[PDB]
């Protein structure tokens, strides 16, 4: 075995080098390690055969010692490159970047880091340490999206530059622009414009490409496989070219010369001789080929995700050429046509993934077939058109895929390549012209409005062609698709010319002519109706009916909340539940949009409503269950009354913990309409629960919660209520019998649920003490005293044992071992959506465990490890108290967010992807939380990696964080409690801060994050792999908690999975901005980007793989139809929050908000939330939205013009203080982003809980 002669040498070399330290002093102790570091220089030199456990031992023993850091960076590249063993040149070279030598070591560690994927790492050093320059900034910049047009462009415009006086740019940077133009003419097809650009660097005047390339092998390694890759992508579709085949004749002489040739590329040695006409080579070489794949792949670890997958993408291509040489070998196959049909049939349904594999293996893939079918058909001397099909339609998927990866330039020149072929038959030209509008439009969705109308009236003029002149009457499946794109092309032109009104026809000499044939108010009223017009015609004419319902609807009901400021109504309502009678998932979204237009516009369309939900499959409102039984109470539900039944009497189980929520409280009329809406609830009622177990299962699983965190916020309730005026009557009365229910007589809690064991210490201790509360407290009415309730509160929990140790506690959950059909439980957690449900395989509840363990927060939730029938066990959590509706919400609002995620390209292609749970509120105030196994909080993960030492320093000194930002605080302002914020804003300035932020912030060991990862990891190629998904992970949930605004994101509310390095989200309290609205001391900051999380990246900077993933996750989310904005409008203007709700949730924390309304109560306004998020979607200054909610609520304070100028910039050193208010972009939106989340005079000023410097 050699892996432990590795580990057993390199353990024996470390410890003998750590063991000479005695003696040998530092005169023989520099000649010993010079001649160990010219030794290693001399191994990795003259090594021919590379050993992976020798080229990695003496990599590893290397890295360890500081002696022999400064090995060879030209060695250390190539002989981790050809041993495959790149993590740990990577760690060695990143070990000698941090403690010229130090611009050569920048070059090869983005040598290794290209060679593994890593794209968005190595882009991150070309601006950071290879920069001076202000193009190569704007080249990546369009580079980092797939606009490889501009961003070669401006490389070829500054290689060959002749003065530019402002200094000389390096030789470092002089051959990376040669090299990226060389990465960015190789991702489109450009394959003349290749060759030149790669052979015009060794000699000149038509140069010796058949020898020079083979001396000096910098040339052999980057400048030759760009030019046989694009002179044989040249080859293959038809040329003499005279050059290569001359070159390989030539090459293959020798051994230097043919060793190269043969082991690395051997699949264009196949494709070459299958050109030159002889199969044997071509055999020999395919086979060649596969068994170097097989050896290759088999080195590669398993864990380095995307080496794998970018090497496994090349199967497809290898066993396509070795079928096609094993269907040319044969003779049947010939002269019969029925083996070509097969193989036709089974090339046009085996197709790469569009969104999924980059458009390198779709060009691989596409020139070989149709290299392989011109082959066939010149053998094969009816059946040239069967060909030329095929041809065309794999053409045509690769610009319908290469269209949804946004490549545009890409697929611009397929579609003017293939317009010539695209002529002859009507059905091929309909496609071709539906392909050039669906590329229009995907493409104006990023430009300025003054180029969106330059974009799309090209594609008008090319519509008055030919299929209007009788094609359109015979076929209706592209009559319906012409339609449609005709609506949307003049909706983006009418949606364009309305948000700037006129200065776009200003800026025009006859475009604003064409336009207005088809003032400045007048012709976008004209634009409306030709667009409604062909939006309407579709649907007078599976996925070809539903968009022509679904696009229509969506542009009526714009032209509704556009209206705000006809008959409409009538057609949203039925082309939207026409669409949801079919299996749809953007109409299953779309239902309390009907919901609130058949509210807002009763007096017509409502029969109507009625008589279009009769016929329904009632599996679709599964999700909206708990919106439709809110409308109970309200008036107006015989719009929805048989649906409520069908699911009653069909799915009796995913209805009723939605039931309980809203008989919580009803409130009926007295109008013949509201009538029988009692019998109706009262029917339901007794129809629903009647085996009579779902209550004594709540009330089984309410005894478990803590009743002593009960009592306060019984006391927060009714001092709330009762002590303010005399006015407000019996409301204490009728909450008096809530109390009375869960304690009082020992009877009561054992007719509920059973005989607790918490009551023989809690009700039968607490009677000699509540027989006054009985007695006098049931009819108090005084509304002055509470420190009689206050002193037996604070002895109520002297004495209280939280620690139950058993499931004997809850005793009806104990012994529950089912016995018949007595309406058994289905424990809840499933029924969202998703199709029609089997409701015999949902797993059954069939047994408890003997185990109850408390969670560590104030409010002590309660885990249970209950087992299943299909013999699992399945933990959960229980909160009793708390209203869990909220925390369901935005985790739905997760999914539909995690949902639009995984529909683009390059999110998908990167695997970005929000974690969710599951939350049940089964009545109010009790709910079921799952529970995730093994995960850490952050902050128990930063306090474990420490010392035993540092821990006690960094928690109890006086020089510590903590206690330094007290004194801070009482230094500048005087106060000793909060208020003293309200000081600080006004007595002091930025430099004060700041400095003082730097030398508090220096004082928490910066090495905290990376010790934990390293400590854990125990391999340098798994250390790579903890560290990346943490990055990503962090990088998505901090730009996903931003749109919808959440603030209060302390260390708490991060979860990692430890044992693959990925954090949760939490503790959803503030769903909009109320953390900075509602809070005391407000919180300015986007997110939590902290001196760890960019010291974890060390030497690389902030602008690599975080920037990369928060630019593609915001450009995911900002380019929709506008499916969050509705669902987030449909969350705030839900009746079950109006202050109270949040006042009690955050009465029930006692932190910093205490005794809060006068203006709140009346400056809620579930308009301004929207309209914020609506307009930080649009692109706005992320320092203009915080201004705006300190205006709408810090208004007549003291310091609120230094909250203007503390979260608004400084316009010397802040990038969000030189940019304008609206109009931005995604790069720029994020780079203030990043200075906001990053300021000194920010975390400085912050909430003392946050903990901002760790």
């Amino acid at each position: 075995d050699p892996i432990i002669a590795k580990q057993l040498f390199s353990s024996l070399f470390s410890g003998i080098l750590k063991e000479m330290d005695k003696f040998k002093t530092l005169s023989e102790k520099n000649n010993i390690t010079q001649k160990l570091l010219q030794d290693f220089n001399r191994f990795l030199n003259t090594t021919f055969s590379f050993f992976p456990p020798f080229v990695s031992c003496i990599q590893d023993i290397s890295c360890q010692h500081a002696a022999l850091l400064s090995l060879d960076p030209a060695a250390v590249s190539a002989g981790c490159l050809a041993s495959l063993q790149q993590p740990v040149g990577i760690r060695l070279l990143e070990e000698a970047l941090l403690r010229p030598p130090d611009v050569l070591r920048w070059v090869e560690l983005a040598k290794l880091y290209r060679s593994i994927g890593e794209y968005d790492v190595l882009r991150g050093i070309f601006t950071s340490e290879i920069g001076t320059k202000q193009i190569t900034q704007s080249a990546l910049l369009a580079e980092a999206r797939s606009d490889y047009s501009e961003a070669a462009k401006q490389y070829d415009e500054a290689l060959n530059k002749q003065d530019w006086v402002d200094g000389e740019p390096t030789e470092a940077e002089k051959d990376f622009w040669e090299l990226a133009s060389l990465d960015c003419y190789n991702h489109l097809a450009e394959w003349k414009s290749l060759e030149y650009c790669s052979t015009a660097s060794i000699d000149s005047e038509n140069p010796p490409d058949l020898n020079k390339i083979w001396s000096e092998p910098f040339y052999q390694e980057t400048y030759l496989p760009y030019m046989i890759r694009s002179k044989l992508k040249l080859l293959l579709q038809g040329e003499a070219d005279q050059s290569l085949l001359t070159f390989i004749d030539k090459a293959m002489h020798g051994e230097l010369q043919k060793a190269i040739l043969e082991l690395h590329y051997s699949q264009e040695l196949s494709l070459l001789y299958l050109l030159q006409d002889d199969v044997d080579r071509a055999k020999y070489y395919i086979q060649n080929g596969i068994q170097s794949f097989m050896q290759n792949y088999s080195s590669i670890d398993v864990l380095l995700h995307q080496s794998r997958l970018t090497k496994l993408q090349s199967v497809q291509a290898l066993t396509e050429i070795q079928e096609f040489i094993s269907f040319i070998s044969k003779q049947g196959n010939l002269s019969s046509q029925v083996p070509l049909k097969r193989l036709l049939n089974t090339w046009t349904n085996r197709y790469p993934d569009a969104k999924m594999d980059p458009m390198n293996i779709w060009d691989d893939i596409i020139t070989n077939r149709c290299f392989f079918l011109s082959k066939i058909e010149e053998k094969l001397t009816d059946i040239s058109s069967l060909i030329r099909s095929c041809k065309f339609s794999m053409k045509m998927k690769m610009i319908d895929s290469a269209r949804k990866q946004n490549n545009f330039s890409l697929a611009m020149k397929l579609l003017k390549e293939l317009h010539k072929e695209s002529k002859t038959r009507d059905d091929w030209l309909v496609s071709w012209v539906q392909s050039y509008c669906r590329l229009s439009h995907c493409r104006s969705r990023s430009q300025g409005c003054s180029e969106q109308v330059l974009t799309v009236l090209k594609t008008v003029s090319l519509l008055d062609e030919n299929n209007v002149s009788s094609y359109l009457s015979k076929n209706i499946l592209a009559f319906r698709d012409q339609n449609i794109l005709l609506g949307t092309t003049y909706r983006i032109i009418a949606n364009a010319l309305s948000s700037e009104p006129a200065c776009l026809a200003e800026i025009e000499e006859d475009k604003a002519r064409r336009i207005l044939e088809l003032d400045s108010e007048k012709v976008i009223a004209g634009l409306y109706q030709r667009a409604f017009q062909h939006l309407s015609e579709a649907v007078q004419a599976a996925a070809g009916v539903i968009d022509a319902y679904m696009t229509l609807a969506d542009f009526c009901d714009q032209q509704l909340r556009k209206e705000e400021e006809q008959a409409y109504p009538a057609l949203v309502v039925e082309k939207m539940l026409k669409a949801l009678k079919l299996n749809s998932n953007e109409a299953r979204l779309k239902f309390p949009r009907l919901l609130q237009i058949i509210e807002r516009y009763p007096e017509e369309t409502l029969s109507l409503m009625t008589k279009e939900i009769s016929s329904v499959p009632c599996w679709q409102f599964i999700s909206w269950i708990s919106h439709m039984v809110a409308l109970l109470d309200k008036d107006q539900a015989v719009a929805v009354q048989h649906s409520v039944e069908e699911i009653t009497d069909n799915y009796p189980q995913a209805i009723v913990y939605p039931f309980i929520i809203s008989s919580e409280s009803y409130s009926f009329k007295d109008t013949s309409t509201g009538h029988k809406n009692k019998e109706f609830v009262a029917r339901i009622k007794s129809k629903l629960d009647q085996g009579g177990v779902i209550q004594d299962f709540i009330n089984a699983l309410d005894q478990l919660s803590n009743p002593e965190l009960l009592f306060k916020d019984w006391s927060n309730d009714v001092r709330a209520e009762l002590a303010k005026t005399p006015v407000n009557k019996k409301n204490i009365e009728k909450m008096y019998e809530r109390m009375y229910a869960a304690l009082g007589d020992p009877k009561a809690p054992g007719l509920g649920a059973f005989r607790r064991k918490f009551i023989q210490t809690f009700g039968k201790e607490f009677d000699k003490h509540f027989g006054k509360g009985g007695s006098k407290l049931l009819r108090m009415k005084l509304s002055d005293f509470n420190d009689i309730t206050n002193m037996l509160l604070l002895k109520m929990n002297k004495d209280s044992k939280p620690p139950g140790n058993l499931k004997e506690c809850s005793p009806w959950m104990s012994d529950f071992k089912v016995e018949f059909l007595r309406n058994e439980l289905e424990i809840p957690g499933q029924y969202d959506g998703r199709g029609k449900p089997l409701p015999e395989y949902h797993v059954r509840i069939a047994g408890f465990d003997e185990r109850v363990t408390v969670m560590a927060s104030l409010r002590r939730p309660k885990r249970i490890i209950i087992r299943g029938h299909d013999e699992r066990e399945h933990p959960f959590l229980v909160k009793g108290g708390e209203d869990l509706r909220q925390d369901q919400r935005v985790e739905q609002l997760f999914q539909v967010m995690n949902g639009i995620l995984a529909q683009d390209s390059a999110c998908s292609q990167r695997a970005l992807q929000l974690r969710t749970y599951s939350v049940v509120p089964m009545t109010s105030r009790l709910g079921l939380i799952e529970w995730l196994e093994n995960t850490v909080t952050l902050k128990d993960l930063l306090l474990n990696t420490m010392s035993q030492e540092e821990k006690a320093a960094y928690l109890s000194d006086p020089r510590a964080p903590p206690c330094e930002y007290k004194d801070w605080l009482t230094k500048m302002s005087g106060k000793h409690d909060v208020g003293a914020y309200m000081l600080m804003y006004k007595g002091a300035n930025r430099t004060e801060t700041v400095t003082s932020f730097r030398k508090r912030e220096s004082k928490v060991p910066a090495d905290l994050l990376k010790r934990a990862f390293v400590r854990m990891s125990t391999s340098p190629e798994a250390f790579l792999a903890l560290r990346s998904h943490f990055a990503s992970s962090h990088a998505l949930i901090c730009i996903s908690h931003w749109i919808l605004g959440i603030g209060d994101r302390h260390l708490n509310n991060f979860m990692v999975a430890m044992e693959t390095g990925g954090v949760i989200g939490i503790d959803f309290g503030h769903a909009f901005g109320s953390a900075t609205q509602f809070l005391p001391v407000p919180e300015l900051m986007p997110f939590r980007l902290t001196r760890q999380f960019i010291n974890l990246m060390l030497p690389m900077k902030e602008t690599g793989l975080m920037y990369s993933i928060m630019v593609h996750a915001l450009r995911a989310f900002r380019s929709d139809p506008g499916l969050l904005t509705n669902t987030m409008d449909v969350f705030v203007k839900e009746p079950s929050f109006d202050w109270k709700n949040f006042e009690q949730k955050m009465l029930k924390k006692g932190g910093s908000w205490i005794q809060e309304i006068n203006v709140a109560e009346k400056n809620w306004y579930p308009r301004q939330k929207i309209c914020y998020a609506k307009r930080k979607l649009a692109g706005a200054n992320p320092a203009v939205i915080t201004c705006d909610e300190l205006l709408l609520g810090h208004e007549k304070a003291p310091a609120f013009r230094d909250y203007v100028a503390v979260a608004r910039g400084s316009k010397d050193h802040n990038i969000r203080a030189q940019e304008p208010e609206s109009g931005l972009s995604e790069e720029t939106q994020v780079k203030c982003l990043m200075d906001q989340a990053t300021d000194p005079n920010i975390l400085g000023r912050t909430w003392e809980g946050w903990e901002p410097w760790m």
